[PDB]
């Protein structure tokens, strides 16, 4: 089978806490004796439009931060600011702290999101960092602080912390070091995402998965060069295809016997002529939120 | 903002997954208190997979022939029993991570989260629905037999599915936690056909309501219809008949959006007869039937678990 699959969330569920600064409530990440959370928590309703975070933080004390891990209360013994992320040292180290790493992902790579509200998880889904450095997720009010992660052999690579919803409905956030993905800033102001492109290498991997799963009607009798495909791709707002992408798609080409540049020719036709109707792997669209690695792991 | 296929948090179920080995046949199991529940095909060998006599196969099995591994810890089987297609192994140690739980039998159309496990170790979680043909369209590889399906209702984990086999058509089939298969399938390596599947109508309507809640409203039309006249069109497009209970389940969503069910049915009637003409709904160019009305409430205007 082939379905959008997320990593097991257990290791991340036990690191989620609620952080309250006055009335402003959000979610936080409890790793060892430090609680990581968005620094927008130190803002009040009148500070959200244009905040001076250095001035807002200098007036705060350790006792101004309420951190709750369920019914358990944690005592803040130190506070610091790293870019757009607030770090609260606490008296107790999280016993359920997993082996972890803080990674900064690049557009096209995927991750699992644990949507949390008031420190309590609500659901898990998979989503990708769009080339415009936004993410298409499902977030409601209070989701600020929810994290995105990948798990590789019991090690959880934290890569995203949710911050804000953009006017277009897409979402924007930071890495676990506070540096935003994209040109966005933590302020309650209208910030436009930008014209998004389609992750080409991911689309091809999904087409390879369809061949592996029976759907092979899109397969044509043509081939092309990387340059002529990139010419066609640019017209339909598709990301450029590099030799790196071709080499990563090697395993998928091997299992199917379909050369990468031939799959590019099939995608070129699907773009130039259209899809008229019909479905591929359960979709009438071309999916770009499956990395080549995700496809191999599932198929 | 946004709408995605969302699964329940898997933590409570991850701590109940164990590996069960009978001689060499290896599977996954569910460790709740002092009982490990697992598919009974584990007692079959390579020559027993086609037509096994499970009563006789178990009569030749002893407690020491079942190897159950809870992570690195070894569990001692102190008793074995068979309930329908489920093997139940009493163990010496009660699972300390046993959550508050229930065993429920779901009905076709209802959804649940699946924790795909291999050799006792979870690997991924996804959401899927019990198709009207009593199969499930999932992502399972070799060794997935034993993976469980669940819903979480405020700290209570309702176990509803245990994976058994992949059917020749590529779909998947399994049982409830009392051993009774979903559908007319049997635990043996024989060619078993699923049957013609229909589209869960009430789920499609709930998904359209979810789009109204999330901004997509281009499909909302100026027409209305009756339940009977829609079911005439529904049957034509291989859709399940729409009942008054389905209408009543869509009650909450209709109020929140201000759109009557029969009006949404008329828009669906048009979407079925006319098409989607390129347009997208909630990020999809097809009509989704794997979102129950409760799933929309959970995701749209819903919170913790
Ligand atoms: C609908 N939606 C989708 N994603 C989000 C994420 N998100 C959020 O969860 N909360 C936000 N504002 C807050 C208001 C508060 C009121 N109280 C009492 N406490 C509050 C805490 C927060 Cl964080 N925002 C808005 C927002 C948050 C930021 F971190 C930021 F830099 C700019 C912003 F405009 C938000 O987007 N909601
Ligand atoms: C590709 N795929 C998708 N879903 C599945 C589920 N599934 C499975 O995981 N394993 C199965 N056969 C086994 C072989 C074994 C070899 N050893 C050493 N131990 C084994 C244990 C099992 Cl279960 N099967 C086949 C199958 C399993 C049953 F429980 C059944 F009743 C009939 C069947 F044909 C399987 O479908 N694999």
């Amino acid at each position: 089978g082939f379905r959008k699959m997320a990593f097991p969330s257990g290791k991340v569920e036990g690191c989620m806490v609620q952080v309250i600064c006055g009335t402003t409530t959000l979610n936080g990440l409890w790793l060892d004796d430090v609680v990581y959370c968005p620094r927008h928590v130190i803002c009040t309703s009148e500070d959200m439009f244009n905040p001076n975070y250095e001035d807002l933080l200098i007036r705060k004390s350790n006792h101004n931060f309420l951190v709750q891990a369920g019914n358990v209360q944690l005592r803040v013994i130190g506070h610091s600011m790293q870019n757009c992320v607030l770090k609260l040292k606490v008296d107790t180290a999280n016993p359920k702290t997993p082996k972890y790493k803080f990674v900064r992902i690049q557009p096209g790579q995927t991750f699992s999101v644990l949507a949390c509200y008031n420190g309590s998880p609500s659901g898990v889904y998979q989503c990708a960092m769009r080339p415009n450095f936004t993410i298409k997720g499902s977030f409601l009010n209070g989701a600020c602080g929810s994290v995105g992660f990948n798990i590789d052999y019991d090690c959880v690579s934290f890569c995203y912390m949710h911050h804000m919803v953009l006017p277009t409905g897409v979402h924007a956030g930071t890495d676990l070091e506070g540096n935003f993905y994209g040109p966005f800033v933590d302020r309650q102001t209208a910030q436009a995402a930008g014209t998004d492109t389609t992750i080409t290498v991911n689309v091809l991997a999904w087409l390879y998965a369809a061949v592996i799963n029976g759907d092979r009607w899109f397969l044509n009798r043509f081939t092309t060069t990387l340059n002529d495909f990139n010419l066609v791709a640019m017209k339909y707002n598709y990301e450029p295809l590099t030799q790196d992408h071709v080499d990563i798609l090697g395993p998928l080409s091997a299992q199917t016997g379909i050369a990468v540049l031939d799959m590019c020719a099939s995608l070129k036709e699907l773009l130039q002529n259209g899809m008229n109707g019909r479905t591929i792997l359960g979709s009438a669209l071309l999916e770009d939120e499956f990395t080549p690695f995700d496809v191999v792991r599932q198929c």
